[PDB]
This record gives structure tokens, C-alpha cells and sequence, in this order.
């Protein structure tokens, strides 16, 4: 019609902008100059809109898209209205089956590059030269919940990376913890059914806090290691940018000489490790169920590209049996104190998709998609995964041509004798559709294995044994890994683990299941078992009190790489601060605050009791981003209150509760000038307390002290003080 | 191995119990004596479990459901393991496309009966006799969110009833407000796309609080009436038991003489009308996203059967 | 490798060659410089093969495409063999549901061009200028059989044309007869189920000759007009190039002033009308079930492009009720004597597809696909069709994005707010997916109807009446059109119709059905009724002999344009002759023979009792195309036997049968020199017979005679004589 | 999965076993059977682990594969004995 | 006609239900990033009821224009000023 506003404010600038500054938009319109080989190859299917006539799918221009064709303007709709029927038919069949697991996920485009050639240990082309750039598409996810469930639940997270290499797609399909819950893929449907919503009523969504999960866990002790990780703060990451990624399974690297090296894949977050606290995560599932999806997308639009370092744990073939645990058991981690992670390369996620459905929802990742230079192992969970991810896309993506959906297509050549199938896009001109043929001189042809550009050949591992449905005896140990994890955590991390188990078991209706899990915990660590038992009103028996603790893992009594926080790895860039405004802010405080945050890449959101604008003491007009209730403290990392007319918000329930909530959740709070009158809201001593920044003005060291607190993420020393507090 | 506790406390007593007194269970096990013609007719496909062997779908008993078939106990999985492949194949194809709209919903079985014969205004068989009962199956829902989204969002709610009558199925597919947002069905995809999560990033879930919805409303003043109802406390009902239901459209009733009467359908909640307050409703989407689903299920297990006039 | 023969004889020349001179090939390899806008736009999805490596669909090169991965070379296949699983998975899902009706069909690409601008009667862009070339894709088909059924069955044929216009796809979905069997689309499932294989045992394939079909016809007299056409030789076309096409329904042309003109669409074969005879057609279903598909493909490879003239019957809106039939009744034809066909343009089919499945099997045509300048009418059969052809593709082609399958894509712009759906190819960048919107300034936008490039607006026909499920009383006449058709046929065409009814009804097991059908024939024409009755051993009653014949159609007692052969229109270019060789052929006969055929564009196939070659009297080495049994007379239009050593084949039973079969099927036979010894096997008098060319040698007079016979297609005067030929 | 529309093709009448079939598989397109088991996983205590595994035996026993000896490298190779 | 039914609904609500309607609109429009959309919706509320339009505008920091303050309320629905 010409409905947009004449000032052109309906459209976001095509330049990096902080979260909340402009309306978000499709990647290619937001960052048109951000390109890569894969992004460029999708140009054949990108569709624009501006200046085009509205049509049917058959290209017929529509004159009136506001009405159905009827006999009389109040008459019946006619069957001949093909414009209406096409438009409703397409709407009526928009949905496709969601992923069986990991249905909730958020994705982005980026690129990877190795630091140096790894040709001595692998012939994989994407790892052969530091100047070879490989486009990637990454999808992060939860596990149990549907595609419409919430982001900040307590659960493992998926981390899947599609590498578009010159010798084929390589999908590295991992999670955010270094082990899985079960050992053999045959039990995957039992474990998943137990964690998913129960079958009679389909409750609960996005939560393992229910009877069937804890029933299965209590009967299958192999699950305890990953359950410990889920009950820790690892289960509630602050962002997909601040969590680790792992392939879990031991795979193989194969070099040109045919030597095999065992390898476990790692991703290290260059923004550091950081998690929420349970009350915050749970409440944030209501206040903003799309918090992680939102934070990922906004980070990329702001230029805070998610960056990860790919690393390898490498173990020589001859050391297969040198550890206390089996290398092929996916419920066991390889302690970094035993086998260090070797830095391999960096991945940078720097562009959002254009259309979520087309690129995110239809993407298909599968761990069987490997390339020459990589190979599998006999890990029994990985072995069964190889069957499932090709199988499942026959219903999810409608057929066997899912590699032809734009986001999934290889950027390297693909040619073979496969034909037809639903939705076939490629029109083959080969005279032959079989080999061997003479009618096309046998093309396309097989290629012998070789150092570069050769055909895939499996490593000739020796296989010896009878055909058995049997778990290796070497996998029958379930408590030392859980115990190593427990002992590696800080005291506040241990408390959060105890609280996670306590909260989840309190939602288990059948008391005997609680009792049975507590008995399993007594096989891991007595302190942990006693603390959870106490919270459940359960007393350990004398037998439980004397269960001997599992042995150390290869002599280790702890490994600090297992803790999120034991070793500081703080990074403030991309964090966000709530600034609580008043109707006459001291502009000098705000100038100091905003400029210090901007110099460190820390975002801010100006909050007030209404929307619109407020005018500072010097006449500066301040645009309000959101109200106190509209953008709760759950969404920020720290809270700053500048001086001015504090009487304006001193008695505002929301403004006070904002600080109580952030204080409860261990976030740094800074109060300037008269804003120190809020100290009584959070009961802060006159002398002050570690974790609260306070001064006569926001000058001098006020912002540096606040930023130091943000670098340590949360104020763990405040835990004992929050215990009480009615918030 | 892994067996029921000695005391029998793993299984819910089959009698009406208050919320939280017993673990919830499938209806036919919770209330085996509760019947109606539709519930009885579903007996051909109900499948039990106690005392039966674990099998493949082809009926072959399974000896070891804990392991894949491999060459050696630390060896590769064999392709001949058909037990594993059937089991994982069925898991791999569990999901079906969710509803385009109203994908999140909660349902129950029940029955309907007219107060008196309505034969003077309609020849419909299910409304012809006060002592002639008609089985029903009712689904309550939200509109925008996926099947895994939260219950206590701010939104219109669906209220659909399937009447299994002697002369055919009658579905009364209504909502909890007496009007809809738009006038012509040709605009349905435009309105639904405007309220659904935005196409670039698929945010936000279960919320009309976002630019495209208010853009559409601002350009299409026909939407204001139902938007008023959604912004009121009608948009955040306390329970599915405590909201009204309406067919919205004028339909016709046709009697045996051929006379047509225009009719609009209503459901009155005999538990009364009651809604949450916003702060409560929004926080409850995070503390218990399945609150309405749970509340309906438990009211029926407790004997507080949802009743509507 | 190198399996191709060193001489390069595995690959067909990329130049026009006669049927059987080279192996057939994908269209783009056979005729790479035959281009059109649609063919060029498919280049993005065409995939080659030569010189490429064999890969998985994920782009991974394969080393050994001959073996599965196993533990030991006689061991069990491993689940980790992803190369095997991908290849078998694709194979396992190659098939898609066939079309409900018209599953058997053969297709080609071409182009259309108008003879003059039709802007005075229609604003349809493709008809606006003689220099506007519109790419087309045409699929010809039978109706009842599966996709694997035979071509030369007795049945109506489908003739579907997809026009890729600059203002949208226009599909003209018609048949080879001018009416349909039923009046309202609500009965289509009943008619179709009655003609299809019966439900208990799924017999018979590709045949109406069974009880349920004749049961339905006997109880629904509206079907009799199309049944008459099916029982005539119209039901057994010689080739898709030699049949007419009709849209059947009255549609509307709309001009720039908004005036509506009723129109019926026609396709006139520029190669002339020609049909087989029943025994030849039925036997040809067994000797070559692919005969019509082959004939179409090979005509195009030879440069005998199928050409049709588009024709319109135009009736002013004010003449709606001036006929004695209803213009909206699809069981009624508009006699060309009353309303002439205006010649409007030409369509030429000049290129075969590259991949049958991708382009033919997946093509989707629908009569509802119209463009501005065209509109529907209330014909109750066309009205219901409008719902079906969009609905059926949701299962057949897997979803609502079937317009994105390459062959179905418009070549003109298409932009709208529809999104998602299974296998979504297009990646939309529009910030908005709804209208009205302000965030993209309401694009893509609606367009007002107009003279050119305007949006679609339906013609504002007045609708008055009650909502009823009622047949118009004006459609209640069922015998006058059938009679008009009958009286328009030649005496031998009449005899063939009698023979068609008689043969089909003999296969009806319930005698009462045969009698009820004969009763219907008595309401059409007594002579027809009596002759069919006599072949069934049925006696017309007193009452049936006195049924008054239906009235003439608007004064007509016949219309020669309804006959296949009444008005000469034959064309020999593209026809084929079988030449029966001996071991010492009179080379002078062959030269005269082949020089004369080549001047008329008539092909030849050289046959012998074995493959390889024979050597003529002068030493010319003649290559053999097929044996006498290998390429039966059914597959050729005429038979020529040159002199030489007749003794060699004079006692060859296959050689004698070849002539007896061709004789019986009314084909021209030419005998030179001692080839005249074969007159005894087909019992031809010493003085000769019209239809048999004989002479001392094969000079130019002999060939002109033979080519004259071939232009008249068949020797109809020989019918009375074939009775006594045991063949 | 494509020919018969999904993983519940054993529920199409002609394919149905005449002997008992019980397991923990659920859902899928056109699911006919309505499972009443409180549990859809094993091991479970909430339904006392039913339906239960059965050891192999002379009659009515669970399926156990014959324990054939496997020995060799992981190869894509045709046995020479087949040539 | 788009405003009389909205108005009938508004006037039939109790004072605390009216406040909750105001709060619902205020909360939802505060999450609309583009300010002109908020303004356009406030303009539509001014065609329904000025008390409602002003209470929402106040929470959005918007000031109604003089023209908006003079929009005539829609007619009653068949004489009804409210329906409990
Ligand atoms: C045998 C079945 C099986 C097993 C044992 C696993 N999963 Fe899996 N997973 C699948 C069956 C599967 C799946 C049904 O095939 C899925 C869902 C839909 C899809 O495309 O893949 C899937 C999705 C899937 C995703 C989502 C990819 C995306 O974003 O689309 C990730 C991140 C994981 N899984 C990761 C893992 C890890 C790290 C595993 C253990 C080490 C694990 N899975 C075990
Ligand atoms: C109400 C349904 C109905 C009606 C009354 C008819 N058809 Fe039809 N026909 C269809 C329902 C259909 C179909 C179910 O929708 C099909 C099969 C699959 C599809 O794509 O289209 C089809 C295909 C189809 C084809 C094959 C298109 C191709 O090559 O793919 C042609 C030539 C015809 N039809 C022509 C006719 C004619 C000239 C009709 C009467 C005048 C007739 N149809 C009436």
C-alpha cells in the first residue's frame, strides 16, 4: 500500500548494533557483506520481495489478497477460488515432524580454520592447511523438549557442527558434557522415553524432574556420571557461547601412511565457561523461554561472534588398554590431567540464517557423515547412532533426497548412480544409472584411497569374537567417574549439585524411587548422599554409611578442568548490564557508566517504570529500552543504579524487587550516590560487602570494580547471605 | 530384575484421589468402571502389558533387550541385528507434524445429554431426547505455541468437542471468546503468520508480544475486538474448567418441517469463570509449563469432573 | 578403467537420426542446441557425470562400490558401513505414488507461438503477439492403467500442456475426444472405480472390457457419447502425433474491456489423424507395450517433431442458450459445422527430457492453473476438477512445495507470503511473512487487474438460485450426440465401432449387463443396436425396434469433422516401412526403394531371419535392424519386399506371417519381381488387388503407388477380404 | 517407511501377527494400538518391569543369535571363494 | 465497523478488569521494538475509548494529539451501554 513509516525506521541498519538497538532481521539483510563459500552457494535459492508483485505459487499476480471469491459480497465461498485454496493448502501443510530428540535448537553460519597442518596424524583435507577455510553451520539444542519448549531448562545441551569440506560433509555431533547417559545404542529408546514426558498425560515438558527418569536412573547405574553433570550448573548454561562442547566417543584419525590414532573431540568456548543458578534458570523459562536463541542471534548481530577452539585428546593405538576405564565406553571421560587437549583450530559463528525453518529446522546432522582421514571405533553407542541419523530423515525430511535441501547440500562435487525418490531436484544426464557400465565409460568412477582426494576406505581393524548380545565386562564400573567429577568441583558447585538432585527428587512422586537414588549416591560419595538425603527427609542406614567409595581414576583424586569455575576464564565482552533509571538521572554518572561498559564490549539496557523517554539533570534525553518488569534481572549479568532523583523509584516495588532478584542470583550490583538508599532493600551493611560496588559517584574506580566483579561472573561468597532473603 | 517395591506403592489406587495423593495413570487403569459407548469401542486396540513377554512388533520374544548384537563383546554392531533395527526404526519415526495452530492442547473423554427434546427447532438426533446420551472427546488448547510450549500464556484458548452421535460425528470447534480476530478465511495465513514466531529467528514462542502481531493489528482494525478480549484476564484462564466456550459463527438449526433457525453456540463453565493475573500467569509458564494440562488431568482423577452447560 | 568400446560406438551422435539408427539418449545430450527459456532455466539442476568421481550424496568419494564392509571377507556386514546404507536407503525409497488416473504417460518439451495477436478477445499475455514464444511441456497418457501398463490399449487419451507464460503457468489439461463420460465431478470416483481393475482381484489392467465398467455405463446414459468415441478407432491412436486434443469444457476468454467470450479449446495434429485397428493394437500391447512412448521419443530424435495447431471455438455470451444442448454440459460437443475452430497458433515438441522420473513422473498439471485473460464457467465437471488437482499433489509429490520441483517451476517471477512445508527449497529473505505489513513496506504487493501485467480478478458472472444438489434439467439428454457421432463415421469406421462394442461386451460375464447396454444402443441407432445384438446372440424386442431416434443436433444429421478418415488428411513424413530382405537382394530395387522413401521423410527398417548383415547381388553389404519376429508388422505402416533370391525366404514361416499380419491389418504391401510369389500366401488374384503394389521391379512408378497408399493410411476396401485369412 | 507410511506397518491388518506382541515402542504415524502400560521404557519398577525379557529355551524362549565365530579385518572385499 | 464491539466489551468490565486490560496492552506494546507501531495501536485505541487510550499511552510515554483527543466514540450496540 506503502505502509512503512516515512522516516525509514521500520528497517534495521545493515551494520553491527548492540542487542535491543534495532529490530533483528534475516542474516543476509543484516550483514550482506558477511560471506563464505556455503553462504554464497545458497544464493540460487534466496528469494527477495521488495518491489515484486504478490503472486500465487504458479506466478499469477493476485489483485485482492483480502477476500475470498463468493456469490454476492455476503454469499458463499466458491470452489473455483484457486487463489484461496492454494494459499490455505500451503498454510495447512506447513509443519514437518520435529526431531525425535533435540527438537529445540538455535543455529548459525560461520567458518573454521586450523592453526597448523595436521597431515602427520590425519589426511582429512579440512585439517591439512592453516589457510584452508571451511564453512560451517552449527546448531545448539536442548534434548527432551519439543521445538516450542523453553531454552533455559536443566538438561544436557547438543552442539552440532556441519563442516562443508572439499572432500565431503563432516558432521561433528556432540553435546556439552564429555560423556553420555547410556553405553549401548539399543537402550536409547528406553532412556529417551524415560526422560521425555510420560505417556499417559504428556507431562512434564523440558524436565527430567519426574518419576520415570529417576526410575530408569535408579535401575541403570551407568547413567550416574552424566546425571551428575546434568545436576551441576553445567545443566543450565548462561549461553551457548559459554559452555564446552564434546564429541563424547573415541573416534580415529587416519594419516596418509595408514596409521590410526584414537581421538576425542573438544570445543572450548573462547568467551569462557559460565552458567546460571537454578531459581534464575527456572524463572527465566517463564519470563523469556527464548532467552538462548535470542542471546545467540543478538550476539552475532552485535559483532560478539561466538568463537570456539577445536581441540583433540589423542591416544596412540598401543595405549588402548592403559587406563582404568575402557576408551570405547561413552559413560567415561578421559581426564585432561591424563591426556591433554591439543589445540587444533578456531570456529567463528558470524551470520544468522535468513529463514529459521528452511535453514535451521530442515538441517540434518549425522555423526556417520565423516570424510577420509577420520574413522569410527567400536563404541557401542556410536555404532547404533550410525543407523539412526540416516533413517530418521525419511520421515522428518520427507525422503532420501534430504541432501538436496539447500542447507544440507555439500559445496564439493557429488555424483553417483542414485536416482528418483520424493522431491528429486537433480536432473541426471548420465546415460547410465548403474556401474559397472560401458555406455558412459564407467563414469562417475571409483577412486582409490590416497594421501589427498582419494576414496574412503575403512581402517582394517582386527575383529575377533563370537556373535553376542553382551556388554563388555570392562564397561561394568559406574561410580568412579561420578566421584571424580564431584571431587573436582568447588564447594559452591557441590552445593548446587546437591540442590539439583534435591529439587529433582522432590518432584518424584513415589518415595521409594527417591530412596533408591540416594542409595546409588551413597556409592559415589557419602557427603553428597547425606546432604541430598537430609533435604529429602531420608536417613542413611548404617550399611549405606559404610559403603566403600570407588577408587580414584588412574590415581587422580580431582581434575580442575571438570569445574566450570575452579580456574578463572572470565570474559566480559558480550555480557549485558541493567541500568535502573530515574526521572532526573545524574548525567555524569551515566556518561561514566556507559563509556566504561562500551570500552569492554559490555552492553547496557536502560530501564524505567514506563516506556518512552526521561530527561537527565542536564537535559540529556534518555530513550528507555524496557520497564523493570518487562526486562527482569534474570536477563542481565549485573545491575547499576546511577544517582539523580532516587525518590522517584525508591518506593517502586518492581525497582526494589529487581535488586532483590539480582542479589539472590549472585549478580554484581553497583549503587551510585543516593542510589545507596537501596542498600536497605538488600540488607547491606553500612561498611559495605564484597559483591556490592558503592561510591559517592560513578567515577574513579567504581566502574573498574564493577567490571572486575563481572569478570568473575557471580558473587559466590554471597550464597550464605541469600539463604534467607524473601525473593 | 529392577522390580516394584514390596509394598505395592508403585501403582496408583484405582479410585478417586485428590491431586498429589497418588501417581497419575492412564484413564482405563485409574477408573476401569467409568465407561461410555466410545470408550468401550476403543477396547479392540487397547494393549495391556502385565504378564506378557517383551517382543518385536512381529511377535518374536526378545531374550536380551540391553545389548546390540556384536562380533565380540567389544566388537562392531552387526547389520543382522533386526531387534535393534526395528526398535530404533520405530523410535526414529515417532513424530508426526504438530497441528498448524492449536498444537498445544489437553483432552479428556466424557458424555453429553440434552435437558429436553429440541425437536421443534432441530432434527439433530443427539438433541432429540433427554435420556439419550452421547459420548464426547474434548480438547482444550492454546493457539500459537508448539505442542511443547507452555500452558498459562496470554492467548485465546481453543475448546473443541467431538460428539459421537448416532447419525454421525458432530465436531463443535470453538474458542473461549465469542468472536475471532479476522473476517475472511483468506486472511488466516496472514494473521497466523503475524502472531506466530517471526520467520527469521523463530521468536517468540506462545506470545503475541512482538512487532509483527501489533503491526498486523494496527493495519487491520477488524482485529481489535478479539485483541480486547486477549488483553483482558480472559486471555489467562485459571483452568480449562473455569472459562467460557463459544462456536463464534452463526450456524443454522433445521427442524423436521424444514424451518431454519440461526444459532450461536455457548458453553457455560459450571465451576464458574476465573482467570489468573498476568505476573502470576507468566511466572507459572516457567514454574509449571504444564499447569493447565496437569490441573485438568488431576481434577478428573479427583472426581471434580469438568462440567459445561 | 575403460569399458567403453575403443571405436566410440556406445554413444549416439548429437544430430537428428532416424528411428533405430542410434541408441536413444537423454534430450540434452542428443540435441544440446535445442533450447527454449524453460530448458535453459533447468540448467541449474542438471547434473553431468563424465570425468567426475563417484561419491556418497554427502560428497565423500567411494573407493570400492562392489562390496559391503564386513568382518573378514566371508564375515558379517557391519552396521558402520554408511556408504552401503546410504545407497540402499535411496534405492529403498525411489518410488512415489503414481497418478490416480493417467498414470501411464509420455512427455516432451517444446514451444508455442500465436499466429496473430488475440488482444481483441483476450488479455492473456501468451496470446498477445506472434513473436511471443512460450515454452511448453506436454504429457500424453492413457487413463486407467498403472504407470507400468501398455500404451496401445483401447481408451480415451490425456493431452496435457503446461505453458510457461510471462504472467504465470497455464495448464491446458485435455483429452483426445471432445466430451467426457460424466456430467458432475461428484461422480468421478464412481466412474473411475468402475473402469479401473475390480477391487477383489485387481483385474483387468488397461481395459474397459469388464463387468463393472459396462454396469456403470448401462445405468448412466450420460456416458454413452464418450463411450461411442472410445469404441471407435479414436480409442486406439496410431501415435500421439496423430490424434486430436480438446479441453472439453467451455471456458472464458476475458479481454481488456472485461468482455467475456465462451471458448472451447482444440489441438489439431499437423501430421493428420490416424488410428490402429483393434487386433493390431491389442497384439501391440504384448509385442511392444512401450510403442507410443517409443514412437514419440524417436520422432523427436529424428526431427519429425510433433506439431499441433491450437484452435478455439468462440461463442458470444449472448448466444449461451441458442443451441439445443447446454454449453456447460461436458457430455456435449459443439459441432464444428455450427461453430468453426479458429486457428490460433502452433505448438512444436522438439526435445525429449533428460530424466523421465524427474521431469515426466514429477510434472504436475492442473486445469485451475489459468492466467489473467482466461476464466472458468459453471460446467459442474470442471468446477469439481478445480479442487482435485491441487489436493492430489500433497501425497503424490509429498507436500505443498511441488511448484519448486524443477519441471513445475514458473519461469516468470513468483513472490508471496507462504512459507515452510516439506522440502522447502526457497529461502525467503522478506522480513515479513504476512500482509498487510509495514516492516517491508507491504511487499510483495497486490496488483489491480489491468490490460497487461495486472492481477487476477474473476469475471463478475451473475449467480442466482438456491443452494441445491441438483442436475440441470438441460443436461438430461443423452442420445442425440452419440447419434450425430455415429452418422458422421464412414461405413468402415461404423463397423469398427460395432466390433469394439461387440468385443468388449463379450467379456462381460453377466449377460443381463450386455442386454441393458444393447437397450441403450437402441435409443441411439437401430442399425448399430442390431449389429451389436447379432454378435452377442441377442434379439431386439418389438419395443426396442420401435424406439424413435433422438433428434438431430440443431439441424445437423452429421458432421464430417467427427470422422477420423472421411476427409483426407494423411501425412507420410515420419511413418515407417518394413523391408523384407533375402540373402541376395536385387540391389537396384533397394536403391529405388530407399531413395523414394527418403524424399518423403519415410523411414525404413531392414529385416531378416537373423541379425548381422546380408550382401546384395552387386556386393552392397546391408546391415540388419531386426528379425521378422523381432520387429513384427504391427510396428510398421507398410511392407515392401524387394526381388533377389526369394527362395531364401519363400518358405520362411515368419516371412509369410509378416505379410499375412500386415495384410489383415489393412497395410499397404508392395511386391517387386519374384517377391510376387508371396501373393499366394495372402491369396491375391493374378490380376492384382487395390492395396497390393506389384511390378517387375521397384522403379519410381512402383514407389509413387506405394507412397500414395501410405498417405491414405490403410486399405479400407480390403476389409471384406480379411475374413478368410487365417492370421 | 515410505511404502506403507511409517513404522506401524505391522498394525495394517494383513501384516498383524496372530500371536501376542507387546513392547515399549510408541507412537509413529497412524498408530492404532493404545498402550495402557504405565511405563514405556525398561527397566522399570512402575509396572514391575513388564513386558519382560524371556531367556532362550527349547520352546517359547527369547531369540538369541547363534554364537558364530567371527575373525578378520574390517574389509570391503569379495571372498576369493566366490570368484 | 470495528470499534463499537470493542467499546461495549470495555465498558462492561469492572474497574479492576479495565486496569488489567490497560496493563495487558501496556506490557505487550512495550515489547514492540518499533515505536511507530506502538503509536499506531494507541491511535486505534483512541477510536474505542479515550480513557483506555490515555491509560495505555501514559504507560508508553506517549502523549495523545489534539485530534486523537477529539475522536468521537463509536455508537452503542443497539442501545446497549454495557452488558454484564
Ligand atoms: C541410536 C540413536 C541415537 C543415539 C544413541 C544418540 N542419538 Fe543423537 N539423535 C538421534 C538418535 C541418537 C536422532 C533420532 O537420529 C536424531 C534426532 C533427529 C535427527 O536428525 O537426529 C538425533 C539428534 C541429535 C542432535 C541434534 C542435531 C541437530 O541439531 O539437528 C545432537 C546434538 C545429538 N543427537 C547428539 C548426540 C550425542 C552426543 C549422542 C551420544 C553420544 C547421542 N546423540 C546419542
Ligand atoms: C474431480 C476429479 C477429476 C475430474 C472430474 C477429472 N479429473 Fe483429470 N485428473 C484428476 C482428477 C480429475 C487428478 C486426480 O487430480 C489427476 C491425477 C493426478 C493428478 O495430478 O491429476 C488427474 C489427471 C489428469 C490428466 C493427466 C495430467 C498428467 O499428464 O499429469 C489429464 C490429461 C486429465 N486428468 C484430463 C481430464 C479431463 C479432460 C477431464 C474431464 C474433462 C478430467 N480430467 C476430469
Amino acid at each position: 500500500d506503502s505502509l512503512a513509516p516515512e522516516d525509514g525506521s521500520h528497517r534495521p541498519a545493515a551494520e553491527p548494533t548492540p542487542p535491543g538497538a534495532q529490530p533483528t532481521a534475516p542474516g543476509s539483510l543484516k550483514a550482506p557483506d558477511t560471506r563464505n563459500e556455503k553462504l554464497n552457494s545458497l544464493e540460487d535459492v534466496r528469494k527477495g520481495s521488495e518491489n515484486y508483485a504478490l503472486t500465487t505459487n504458479q506466478g499469477v499476480r493476485i489483485a485482492d489478497d483480502q477476500n475470498s471469491l463468493r456469490a454476492g459480497s455476503r454469499g458463499p465461498t466458491l470452489l473455483e477460488d484457486f487463489i484461496l485454496r492454494e494459499k490455505i493448502t500451503h498454510f495447512d501443510h506447513e509443519r514437518i515432524p520435529e526431531r525425535i530428540v533435540h527438537a529445540r535448537g538455535s543455529a548459525a553460519h560461520g567458518y573454521f580454520q586450523p592453526y597448523k597442518s595436521l597431515s602427520d596424524i590425519t589426511k582429512a583435507d579440512f585439517l591439512s592447511d592453516p589457510n584452508k577455510i571451511t564453512p560451517v553451520f552449527v546448531r545448539f539444542s536442548t534434548v527432551q523438549g519439543g521445538a516450542g519448549s523453553a531454552d533455559t531448562v536443566r538438561e544436557i545441551r547438543g552442539f552440532a557442527t556441519k563442516f562443508y569440506t572439499e572432500e565431503g560433509i563432516f558432521d561433528l555431533v556432540g553435546n556439552n558434557t564429555p560423556i553420555f547417559f547410556i553405553q549401548d545404542a539399543h537402550k536409547f529408546p528406553d532412556f529417551v522415553h524415560a526422560v521425555k514426558p510420560e505417556p499417559h498425560w504428556a507431562i512434564p515438558q523440558g524436565q527430567s524432574a519426574h518419576d520415570t527418569f529417576w526410575d530408569y536412573v535408579s535401575l541403570q547405574p551407568e547413567t550416574l556420571h552424566n546425571v551428575m553433570w546434568a545436576m551441576s550448573d553445567r545443566g543450565i548454561p548462561r549461553s551457548y557461547r559459554t559452555m564446552e562442547g564434546f564429541g563424547i566417543h573415541t573416534f580415529r584419525l587416519i594419516n596418509a601412511e595408514g596409521k590410526a590414532t584414537f581421538v576425542r573431540f573438544h570445543w572450548k568456548p573462547l568467551a569462557g565457561k559460565a552458567s546460571l543458578v537454578w531459581d534464575e534458570a527456572q524463572k527465566l523459562t517463564g519470563r523469556d523461554p527464548d532467552f538462548h536463541r535470542r542471546e545467540l542471534w543478538e550476539a552475532i548481530e552485535a559483532g560478539d561472534f561466538p568463537e570456539y577452539e577445536l581441540g583433540f585428546q589423542l591416544i596412540p593405538e598401543e595405549d588402548e588398554f592403559k587406563f582404568d576405564f575402557d576408551l570405547l565406553d561413552p559413560t567415561k571421560l578421559i581426564p585432561e590431567e591424563l591426556v591433554p587437549v591439543q589445540r587444533v583450530g578456531k570456529m567463528v559463528l558470524n551470520r544468522n540464517p535468513d529463514n529459521f525453518f528452511a535453514e535451521n529446522e530442515q538441517a540434518a546432522f549425522h555423526p556417520g557423515h565423516i570424510v577420509p582421514g577420520l574413522d569410527f571405533t567400536n563404541d557401542p553407542l556410536l555404532q547404533g547412532r550410525l543407523f539412526s541419523y540416516t533413517d530418521t530423515q525419511i520421515s522428518r525430511l520427507g525422503g532420501p533426497n534430504f541432501h538436496e535441501i539447500p542447507i544440507n547440500r555439500p559445496t564439493c562435487p557429488y555424483h553417483n548412480f542414485q536416482r528418483d525418490g520424493m522431491h528429486r531436484m537433480g536432473i541426471d544426464t548420465n546415460p547410465a544409472n548403474y556401474e559397472p557400465n560401458s555406455i558412459n565409460d564407467n563414469w562417475p568412477r571409483e577412486t582409490p584411497p590416497g594421501p589427498k582426494r582419494g576414496g574412503f576406505e575403512s581402517y582394517q581393524e582386527r575383529v575377533e569374537g563370537n556373535k553376542v548380545r553382551e556388554r563388555s565386562p570392562s564397561f561394568g564400573e559406574y561410580y568412579s567417574h561420578p566421584r571424580l567429577f564431584w571431587l573436582s568441583q568447588t564447594p559452591f558447585e557441590q552445593r548446587h549439585i546437591v540442590d539439583g538432585f534435591s529439587f529433582e527428587l522432590s518432584k518424584v512422586v513415589r518415595p521409594y524411587i527417591r530412596e533408591r537414588v540416594v542409595d546409588q549416591l551413597a556409592h559415589i560419595d557419602l557427603t553428597l548422599a547425606q546432604a541430598v538425603a537430609k533435604n529429602l527427609g531420608i536417613e542413611l542406614t548404617d550399611d549405606q554409611l559404610n559403603i566403600t567409595p570407588p577408587p580414584d581414576v588412574n590415581g587422580l583424586k580431582k581434575d580442575p578442568s571438570l569445574s566450570l569455575y575452579a580456574i578463572p576464564d572470565g570474559d566480559v565482552k558480550g555480557r549485558v548490564v541493567a541500568i535502573l533509571l530515574n526521572d532526573e538521572v545524574r548525567s555524569a554518572d551515566l556518561l561514566a557508566i556507559l563509556k566504561a561498559l562500551k570500552a569492554k564490549g559490555v552492553h547496557a539496557k536502560l530501564l524505567y517504570s514506563r516506556m518512552g523517554e526521561v530527561t537527565a539533570d542536564d537535559g540529556t534525553v534518555l530513550p528507555i529500552a524496557a520497564t523493570f518488569a518487562g526486562a527482569p534481572s534474570l536477563t542481565v549479568d549485573a545491575v547499576i543504579v546511577p544517582c539523580g532523583n532516587i525518590a522517584d523509584i525508591a518506593d517502586n516495588g518492581d525497582a526494589n524487587y529487581y535488586l532483590m532478584e539480582a542479589y539472590k542470583h549472585l549478580k554484581p550490583i553497583a549503587l551510585a550516590g543516593d542510589a545507596r538508599k537501596f542498600k536497605a532493600t538488600i540488607k547491606i551493611a553500612d561498611q559495605g560487602e564484597e559483591g556490592i560496588v558503592e561510591a559517592d559517584s560513578a567515577d574513579g574506580s567504581f566502574m573498574d570494580e564493577l567490571l572486575t566483579l563481572m569478570a568473575a561472573h557471580r558473587v559466590w561468597s554471597r550464597i550464605p547471605k541469600i539463604d534467607k532473603i524473601p525473593a
